[PDB]
């Protein structure tokens, strides 16, 4: 009768343990220490408890399911899904993830520690799916909340390279819902068509929700899939930290974005990307202030390795009805970002910053302001026309610039014809420097092309370090660009052959609070007299000049013109040379314009 | 007989066992290979050997206790703390520990993973306690050290809502003694009144040492705590990563700090903290420098998230009779730091950095110097008066800031009245931005308020981005403030409207190595000469003006003023205009005033 | 019959288990529980399957090794090393390792815990070795793949202490090779004289693969070690992060170096370092060009703190017959880096970056360009005369400055009479603040001293912080260094006593496209005229002057001298200043000299 208790399933309950032979250790029974872990092998049986292999013509999910359930019901623990096999899941789950299209339910303080690979089976070929769900309903907004719960080891999630069915379909890796504290560490998502790989958070509801270490690889295949994000980071107090990003597929140059953060106090540090369009939206929708508020607050990109197609952040805000989304105190630093090689216009307008329109294309509903760029390194190749270190397409209320390195096509741009920002409060400082791989590139184009309905409070010092005759300007201004109580300089440095420095169409260098000074070749003649004498501007367009020096040498011996220049009423230039002889003089002399400044 | 055995506690050590059926591999008893991990329920029994069930009225100290020291003494290995159950401690321990109030005695290479909840019985109201202490005397002078002690996990330690019974009382979760690569990573810690949760090392003694991956939360709760440090950072190479520190009561809006940093070779990075006072304290205190000297260098906090009430990182350095303690080599860089909403003066003085007078007030005992802040974001709300870049209120020996975007009341700030600092290498860069959430908020304050005792070998190249008329000034020196071997600039961009832009009580611009540029407003009156006439100012406060140049435009076409000037003995200043037609000239013009620049 | 089958190795295999009694669970033996578990107990046994204790006199490596290639066997999985145990390695292995001298062969998919410690028996003292390795072929181009394999946890590699035998040897820990999502997390390595503790990826083939919280410790301490690098990243997305690298020998100031990175998309993070001679190398080899193509781009040195000896980040490119090696798309930001006490020329030579020759020494091989060095700060004590931000020994094509502090003896420096480098696009950006340690050392010596066979393209804003009269210059170009298309400026803060600022000794400064300013003093004369009267410079070396203007005050009351000057044909400067009393005037005045700027 032993011999049968021993062969049961309670056999090893009958077997006594004692840690080490320690005689101060709990006397116990096999069972109990094999009890402290438990395995994906402990529930992938069939109903006659028999071991059941897994295998493509397996379905795992209805086991990895029970595990869970069983697990959650003893207040948690870790679930090891084992190496050395192959897991595949070929059905839907039921219940409450139904509603979403999931195959697995999560449950709160069960973990699970995939060391194997899962897989997803042809079952799912063209159709939708979330892989691990962390809603408890199908209305998120009536789901109780996921906690505690965390996907960690060296495993594999395989999305079985199937392609999207239908551009209107959705796929996630993990969803983990209305979910606090839960992770993903360590996992290699790869091998799909899908529209994330992870979402944490469901409009605002969770916190300290985290991936960290994983590698995410070939998660866009076909021209169907209508839009991919890896991470979608839907809760506050959360972020991506210290992962990889890889894309091969023409789609995911168009369509991919690596990290988006959509509430306050979250991040995307130390990751490396590439092959992707986009690096990260950084925003607030009206639409997802409900768990958090209306804020997008404390956001930081730091650190980060890309090489992309498109923008690297984008930025923007949103409202609804009786909603309005707001983006401020947002931090860009560290980050290394090129444009991969492409052809002109091939893919998204390249960026660094993008100043995104809403969805619907609106560009006066933004309220972004509070935002440091600095620190950063960008490039494009110099084919890249559609480069820039900005493109400020809605309404901006502040973003700074400080001690960047940008080397593309264009610092600042908008496209005329499209959208009129309102902008406030942009910043350039001196210490960004300007690169020059697209150096007599630029023919017909400005470096600064400032196509906006309106500036104020705001600072461009142009600064370059090398030629580049083949722009048009420095900085321009289309008349239809009001500019208000702002500071526009542009250093003289390789610009002495330049026919164009600043260009204000409007005249808007005249404001009452614009504060300006460039290089520009004036024309001057003096009177006859001997000795200390007069020389004026043959033109008349320097009204708003305050004062001009020189910026030429004098190949004369017999008489000096002005070191420096104020003006007269008539919108002449004037200023006290000398001649050593007396005879009216003629010169042509490059000069710094200077206005209040 | 074998029933008999196999039912005994060496029953698993006579049921033999080989891997997989592997012929090549060892024949072993099943005993051997449970031998290989180890629990708490190994040691969580009665006298009898019968297992105890842990809760609320079961004591597991003595358990944990005897399971440390029986791993111990096999030369280390790592217990788990069981999830799905919460782990009561209800006594403290025995020893060594007694003089530190401890629960349960760390031992080196013994490890905790904790994935259940440890949770504090009501013994512990209203008194002091130190969870995990790795020290091994009372004294810890005389204390051995910690090794290879790391606790990790998914678990809690839940400090049980406790109040402090006294203000004179501590507490603290970990405090690893004298300890040698010792860390916590991925535990939270929770709802305490408590003085630490973690601290490291031990008056220098110790190093390698980190918290990783863990989370703070609401660990003061009453009026009687004096004091809160999260972290607290007391050996070098050693620190505090990707950590998430959350306070809700509003006592920590007064009393908490998130890290101290007092050994050299530490860091802060890439942490979230909210509803702190404080974020770190930098400092070396000449009472710690036993184990690793008396300088506090290589400290460095970076790319940090914080709300915060008071200041985001305090400086400082102070003496005893012995041993003077100095802080160098400090880098703070990329962090993102708001002060949260409140009244102004309803917390400590908000600030990004605080140079803080040591524990008995004293100004005049620091040694600090080598500092970098880079790269930050700073914002306090509108009407939070007490902010400020820096709180400058001991000795400096040299601070330097670039490229910060600071957004708050002050920039440079001391209140009068109190302390008067030494300064010596402070350094503004004109890269850093001043941000317009204060514009005319400023009545009767200066941006730069120099309340010091002298100045010497600084810098301050004050920019504006936007006009604020409401300041007195944008930077003031009082008489008493000594201003010597030093650069004061104010760009004109956005002062065209101010009375006043830099002001010097004591005329100390005068200095003879002192450079300066600011603008002002001068009326001038020329002689009658037609032709080249002098323009002199009717003021003779210009002895110190090396040059002047026109910010104005000149309205009028019959004559204009000069371009430039300089000065005369008298301290007028003087320039050389044009008379196209003679007559007694008189004009108010806005200057550049430079000396020496 | 029972009994004996309980006995043998095959009783695990007939005692019934079911998971917390759970009838929904699978009916397993226990021996299945067990299976899923292995560590080097199951394979560290005599040919009689009696287990062997490990210890100095028994070699562990053909059970490790049995080990790996059974769990290899079946798809792979982690093997667990044993805590509280060391367990020594006494041969080398055979077969495809022995080529690399490699004691242990790695394996896809096995994972190796180590909890415990691995030690070198002295059968290796006096001889090469390679530890841990990853290549399967004794030729590398042969080799398969490594793949998935993953070393970590508390334990430690001890490489016995044993010195080097001949300096033509190799020593290694671990040897990824050929290497795909690898990494080694948590492990110490101490107590060597090894030339690599690890090397990724083999000649850009691998990816992913990555250090992590690791620990090295005294791992050179002889004078036959040739040359030391901790950690060798030669496959691409790939890095190092938040590592600690300690050295206390003597030698290792000389010839240690922590990373470095020679592949594409590689990092080195948030790390510590002390007693090395260098930080990291920044290189591509041409030889090593085969895997991952001939360009070394986004490379990433961040938020790392080290005392060094000689250089903190070296620059490279190299050539072969047929491939040429480019290093672009480089940032150094956020490190905090001290030159540790040491006599000047008493170790390599201090430098915050250095452009280093091949190993060759020629110096006009690289193709180096778009750095972006930002937001570091560098220290070296007063006394150590070789000490620089940047040493450029060799072409160099572009290299970015902004928003550093760097408080050393030379800013940029090249030794005379030994290369002549060919130079583009170095920017220096005026954000860059100048430290005081070392003023008044610098007798003989130029702060920028730019010993070049040319300079184009570039951008020197010097900006002083404190007097330094001891300085020879500020900035000297010999005459044998060609300046063309470029700005150099020189601040007056803190000059006003310098004889000399800026040195061109070529006259160079007269360059067609040479933009530059610096302060002079400068005789000038008057002619007698009461009034408007001109001043002339009495040397006639200003043929390049486009402006002048005042540095100094005006003691006089009957006259002034002008505030701005400009040039004559014949070299003299000019300007108009009045005499209120007629008389020839002479003065010595302090003037910024500019040209074009
Ligand atoms: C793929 C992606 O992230 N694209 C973002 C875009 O996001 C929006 O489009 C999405 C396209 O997939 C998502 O849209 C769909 O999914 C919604 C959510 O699904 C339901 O709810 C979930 C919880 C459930 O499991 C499902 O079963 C569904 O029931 C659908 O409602 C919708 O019909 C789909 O098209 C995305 O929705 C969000 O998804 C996250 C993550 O799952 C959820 O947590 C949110 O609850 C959900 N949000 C809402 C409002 O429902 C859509 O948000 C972003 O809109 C843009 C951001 O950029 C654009 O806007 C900014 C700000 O104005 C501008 O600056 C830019 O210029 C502009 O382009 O970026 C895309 O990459
Ligand atoms: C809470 C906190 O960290 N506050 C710091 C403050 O720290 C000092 O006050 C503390 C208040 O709790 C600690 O003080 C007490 O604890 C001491 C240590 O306890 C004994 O020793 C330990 C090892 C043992 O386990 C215990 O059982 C006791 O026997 C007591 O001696 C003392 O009486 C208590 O009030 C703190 O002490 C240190 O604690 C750490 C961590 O445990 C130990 O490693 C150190 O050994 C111990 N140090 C000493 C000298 O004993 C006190 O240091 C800091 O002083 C300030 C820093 O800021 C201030 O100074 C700087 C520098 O001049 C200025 O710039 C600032 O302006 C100024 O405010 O910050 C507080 O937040
Ligand atoms: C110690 C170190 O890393 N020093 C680097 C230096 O590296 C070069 O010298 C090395 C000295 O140890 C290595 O040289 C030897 O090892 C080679 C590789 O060994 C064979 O192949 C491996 C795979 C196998 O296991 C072994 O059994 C051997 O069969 C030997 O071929 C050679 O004879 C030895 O001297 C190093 O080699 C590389 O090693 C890595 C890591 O193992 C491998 O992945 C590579 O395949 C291998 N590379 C090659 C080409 O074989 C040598 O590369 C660096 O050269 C310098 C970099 O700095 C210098 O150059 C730059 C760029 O021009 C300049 O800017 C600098 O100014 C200049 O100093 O730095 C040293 O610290
Ligand atoms: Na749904
Ligand atoms: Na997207
Ligand atoms: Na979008
Ligand atoms: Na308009
Ligand atoms: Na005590
Ligand atoms: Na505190
Ligand atoms: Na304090
Ligand atoms: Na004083
Ligand atoms: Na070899
Ligand atoms: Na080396
Ligand atoms: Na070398
Ligand atoms: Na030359």
């Amino acid at each position: 009768q032993f011999r049968a208790i021993i062969e049961s399933p309670e056999g090893a309950g009958h077997v006594g343990y004692q840690y080490r032979r320690n005689t101060g250790s709990t006397m116990r029974m096999v069972s109990d220490v094999l009890d402290e872990r438990v395995s994906l092998w402990d529930f992938h049986c069939d109903p006659s408890g028999n071991v059941i292999q897994p295998g493509p013509n397996v379905d795992s999910r209805q086991y990895l399911q029970a595990a869970i359930d069983y697990v959650s019901s003893n207040g948690g623990g870790t679930i090891t899904i084992p190496a050395g096999y192959t897991w595949y899941l070929g059905s839907y789950g039921v219940g409450g993830i139904a509603g979403h299209s999931g195959i697995i339910q999560l449950r709160s303080n069960v973990n699970l520690n995939i060391e194997g690979r899962i897989h997803l089976s042809p079952f799912f070929d063209l159709k939708p799916f979330q892989v691990f769900v962390g809603f408890d309903n199908g209305d998120p907004a009536s789901s109780g909340n996921l906690e505690n719960c965390h996907i960690y080891g060296h495993g594999v999630v395989d999305f079985g390279g199937y392609e999207f069915g239908a551009s209107s379909q959705l796929r996630n890796g993990v969803a983990f819902g209305r979910s606090y504290n839960c992770s993903v560490t360590g996992i290699t998502f790869q091998n799909g068509d899908v529209t994330w790989a992870i979402t944490l958070g469901w409009n605002g509801y969770g916190s300290n929700c985290y991936v960290r270490k994983c590698r995410f690889i070939n998660l866009v295949n076909s021209s169907v899939n209508a839009d991919h994000s890896t991470v979608y980071v839907n809760c506050p107090y959360s972020g991506v930290e210290s992962c990889y990003f890889s894309m091969s597929s023409s789609f995911a140059r168009n369509i991919a974005c690596s990290v988006e953060l959509h509430q306050h106090d979250t991040f995307y540090r130390g990751s490396t990307v590439n092959g992707y369009c986009r690096g990260a939206y950084v925003v607030m929708h009206a639409a997802e202030a409900a768990g958090a508020g209306s804020y997008a607050y404390n956001m930081q990109v730091e650190n980060n390795i890309a090489v992309i197609y498109g923008q690297f952040v984008i930025l923007g805000s949103d409202v609804t009805a009786t909603v309005s989304g707001h983006l401020n105190d947002v931090i860009v630093s560290g980050n290394i970002v090129s444009i991969g090689e492409r052809a002109a216009f091939s893919a998204p307008f390249g960026a660094f910053i993008d100043i995104g329109p809403d969805n619907s294309g609106a560009s006066n509903v933004q309220d972004i302001q509070r935002v440091l760029v600095t620190g950063n390194s960008f490039y494009a190749p110099a084919n890249i026309t559609d480069s820039a270190a900005i493109t400020l397409r809605a309404n901006l209320n502040g973003c700074t610039f400080i001690a960047n390195n940008f080397d593309c096509r264009y610092m600042v741009y908008n496209a005329p014809g499209t959208t009129s920002p309102v902008v406030q409060n942009l910043v350039w400082d001196k210490s960004n420097v300007i690169g020059g791989t697209h150096a007599n590139q630029r023919a017909g184009q400005n470096l600064f092309d400032m196509q906006f309905a309106s500036v104020v409070n705001s600072t461009i010092e142009v600064q370059l370090s090398c030629e580049d005759l083949s722009m048009f300007s420095c900085i321009l201004f289309p008349a239809s660009c009001q500019l208000s109580y702002s500071k526009i300089t542009v250093d003289s440095a390789w610009t002495k052959s330049m026919s164009n420095t600043a260009v204000f169409e409007g005249n808007q260098q005249a404001g009452a609070n614009v504060y300006v000074s460039y290089p520009a070749t004036v024309n001057l003649t003096s009177y006859n007299t001997q000795g200390a004498v007069p020389f004026f501007s043959t033109d008349t367009n320097y009204a708003w000049v305050t004062s001009a020096y020189s910026l030429s040498i004098n190949e004369n011996l017999d008489f000096s013109p002005p070191a420096t220049y104020t003006n007269k009423a008539n919108g002449q230039l004037v200023g006290v040379g000398y001649n050593e002889i007396g005879g009216v003089r003629s010169v042509s002399v490059r000069l710094m314009l200077q206005r209040q400044v």
